[PDB]
């Protein structure tokens, strides 16, 4: 049924949703949470420049869910993630007919259609979930190796265990936040080479890291792994993901318990999520695994995304930003099946609305890695930006943006942006 | 407040005025119980009761800020959020009435019937809804145990080293633990092997909740963090050692801790634990400024782990150790979590780090009692442990002692369930 709903041919009424630069087709049809002037946070659904506003349409008659609780009365999506695949499916198929060019039914109701979408350029968007566990992953191959290098000898960059298991933290939950929330560069203690003691103070090397995350639809029982087979049935979406790290305070904190506040002051996660039955038509061969990972941890088909990725950095008052990476999704080592049956493995519950993130996504080439320390190589070699000037690790007022889309024939289905502008320390 | 830890103070409730009860009217931590009478809501432990808030409230007898009603709620994250004069306001207003003089309640047969519940007859949840759960490393002995076999890296004495837990495992007192099955890593094989984890292991912990958050980006000052605090309860951080060692290079431990940690139901207000605050540890090198704090911010709480196979009549006490001895405190743990702008929330679990003292019967764990498998444990009743077995209860309990009665903790328990095959 809703297999139709991925057809390329397809377009909406609604005329900025088929310009092929559009991130939000009637083909994609992600989730949020917005709000305007008309009331308070509310789940909506990104098409074209508007935005639908769900429970209007549901006390309009124009979209139904199973009998309950109402779950569009909800400042978060997590009650109607909450409802299941079946749930999503039905309304992703009730919007993609309602909003086809040819149906006549809100198109034609004026009324009615200026009640029910709301412009994006009129609203706040909030964080669409709230995340009640942020786990975060680093399957990126080139990224272990990159970052293993600054520490041991190449021979030595990648340690046997990260080829055998998708490795992975705990990270922070409460200071995860929207696309748009200003970003405090954080104080802590810095360790210099020519002191014996650690200093306190400012930040000097604050840096992105360009990840995607996705959000769980289903949980598990605590004590009930999930089967690298059935794993992604447990996946609602993907988002775009910046984990702000301050990569001096992380250097002297993470040994032995890993990174904690040099990760934990700010994620920035972008607001639309996209859901998965959107990305099937750019699902793709994984990268082949070298050793043959446990039983566990296997899977036949296609499990990885062709999703293209750049991230750019605007100085302030800058006129146009820097492309500073392009990569794609589709050459992470571990999939999202894989990590979230990594996760559940020993036990552990996940809950619908946990975020987990890829860990730092980069490619082969030297602009396709994705963070400063590794464009600039811990700051040795610097990039020059659109407009003058360059940059080893991020300054005050600048504005970095991670922004991700998977291109079909004349049309794509785009992730928005996850951007972030750098505040000033507190003294 | 302060009139309420006056230890000559008792109860009309005979069983809170034995010596040796948890739950004398000094103490009154809070928790989260329901009965065959209702579904769970807050109340507060009394010797060999429990006292439904709700109930109190509405026979007029404990009465709060007027606004939304925190004592429906399934856990305490609301009332919490009322802040200190609130909890303080509570305490004060119960200490009175369950004072053995104040004949209000203690007279009123038919209403006693209705707002006490024997703690013989409930069940106990989790406390708190918790938002996030961090675990610190704070015990000088157990870092140095720990790095001894795989000491104390400069950076330890600089800071309080942490990491962030899995919230959404963490469970109450009583709930059975599932071994945990992953990747095990055999000393004579290039490659590691799946099955069930064989260094199953206890970490003896407490953990601080926050009854006051902070907004990213505005960093906790050393000296206003104790503010924060609303309570202590014990924790239960139960690690599988032979899954940790494969994978916990560079991330630190995942897998080996998320599956299970256990805390006790009660929580103890950091206002009861005040006539046992006392000096902490000397620190040296002096920490950087953010760090200090001046006066006393450790506490004298003794703890003991025990362990009774399937079937043992008796408990055999592995650990006794007390908390005093932390490198770290309390405060300077909170200071150092939002020292770069994290911010914390209403019902946030804070772990001390496995505590250990200085003599081998005192630290908190199995791998460091016995030396990771070297030095067997003699079980009280026969029979002997390196690592926990299937059906073996592992029990955290925890006092601090004042002269003819003490402020207790209850226990921290949970049985060993076998490996799914
Ligand atoms: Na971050
Ligand atoms: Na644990």
């Amino acid at each position: 049924d809703w297999r139709a709903t991925l057809d390329p041919a397809r377009k909406s009424w609604i005329e900025t949703a088929n310009d092929p630069a559009c991130d939000f087709p009637i083909q994609n049809l992600p989730f949020g949470i917005f709000s305007d002037a008309k009331g308070a946070r509310r789940p909506g659904v990104a098409l074209g420049d508007q935005i639908v506003d769900l429970a209007a349409l549901a006390r309009a008659g124009l979209v139904t869910l199973p009998a309950g609780a109402d779950v569009l009365a909800a400042p978060t999506l997590n009650a109607f993630i909450a409802l299941g695949r079946d749930a999503w499916r039905s309304v992703r198929v009730q919007l993609s007919a309602l909003f086809s060019r040819d149906d006549a039914t809100l198109r034609d109701d004026a009324a009615l259609r200026a009640q029910v979408l709301v412009a994006q350029r009129d609203a706040t968007l909030h964080l669409p979930v709230e995340i009640p566990g942020y786990t975060d992953f680093y399957s990126s191959k080139e990224h272990a190796t990159n970052v293993g290098s600054m520490f041991r000898d190449p021979k030595n960059a990648l340690l046997p265990n990260w080829s055998e298991m998708p490795i992975g933290y705990n990270g922070r939950a409460s200071s995860v936040v929207v696309s748009g929330t200003p970003v405090r560069r954080p104080n802590g203690q810095l360790k210099l080479p020519d002191q014996e003691r650690p200093v306190f103070g400012a930040c000097r090397k604050l840096d992105i890291e360009l990840e995607t995350g996705f959000i769980v639809g289903k949980g598990n029982a605590l004590g009930e792994p999930i089967a690298c087979e059935d794993a992604e049935a447990h996946i609602f979406g993907m988002v775009l993901l910046n984990d702000w790290s301050a990569r001096d305070i992380q250097q002297w904190e993470y040994v032995p318990l890993g990174p904690f506040n040099s990760k934990g002051f700010a994620t920035t996660i972008s607001p639309w999520i996209v859901t998965l039955d959107a990305l099937e038509p750019f699902r793709v061969a994984q990268p082949e695994q070298s050793p043959q990972p446990l039983a566990y941890l296997r899977h036949a088909g296609k499990h990885a995304f062709d999703i293209a990725l750049e991230v750019t950095l605007r100085a302030e008052g800058a006129a146009e930003a820097t492309s500073i990476c392009r990569t794609n999704f589709r050459h992470m080592y571990w999939t999202m099946a894989q990590q979230l049956a990594h996760h559940t493995v020993a036990g552990c519950n996940t809950r619908v609305g946990d975020l987990m993130g890829s860990g730092t996504i980069s490619g082969p080439t030297k602009d396709s890695f994705g963070s400063l320390l590794e464009l600039t190589w811990n700051g040795k070699e610097p990039v020059a930006l659109n407009g003058g000037g360059s940059r080893t690790f991020i300054e005050d007022g600048d504005e970095l943006t991670l922004a991700g889309w998977c291109q079909g024939d004349g049309y794509r289905v785009g992730f928005g942006t996850c951007a972030g502008r750098i505040l000033p320390a507190r003294s």
